[PDB]
């Protein structure tokens, strides 16, 4: 619904993170338009964050507990998912849907 995931690269296929997990994740956000927003890549530094209790975006708690520890993927969020009619000023306007490269590098201590 909200997000859809392709997978690019298969993880272990065995360990997936849970609500309340923290992860580590490189990404790299685009507009549909192929602005991009954003990348832990680019700038060389996995974004962490605790999976599932909405710090982030609906479309990564939802889409990243369906990958496996190691995957690559591409995530494509709905608006809805997403920062929705606001969006999120400067970068993503009002009805975004918005495409994250991810890649799970860690779940908790595992890597
Ligand atoms: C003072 C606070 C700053 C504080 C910033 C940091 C700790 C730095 C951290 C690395 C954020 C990134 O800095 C390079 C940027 O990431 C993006 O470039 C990105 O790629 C992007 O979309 N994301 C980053 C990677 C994961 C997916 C997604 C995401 O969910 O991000 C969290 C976020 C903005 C949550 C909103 C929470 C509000 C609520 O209304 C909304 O519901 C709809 C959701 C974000 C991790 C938040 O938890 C922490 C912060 N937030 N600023 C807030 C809350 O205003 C977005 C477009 C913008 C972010 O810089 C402003």
């Amino acid at each position: 619904m909200g997000v859809t995931k392709e997978l690019k690269s298969p993880g272990n296929g065995v360990d997936f993170p849970k609500k309340g997990d923290f992860v580590t994740i490189h990404y790299t956000g685009r507009l549909t338009d192929g602005s991009k927003f954003d990348s832990s890549v680019d700038r060389n530094e996995p974004f962490q964050t605790q999976i599932g209790t909405g710090r982030v975006i609906k479309g990564w708690d939802e889409g990243v507990p369906q990958m496996s520890l190691g995957e690559k993927a591409v995530l494509t969020i709905t608006p809805d998912y997403g920062y929705g009619a606001r969006g999120f000023p400067p970068v993503i306007p009002g009805n975004s849907t918005l495409i994250f490269e991810v890649e799970l590098l860690g779940i908790n201590n595992k890597r």
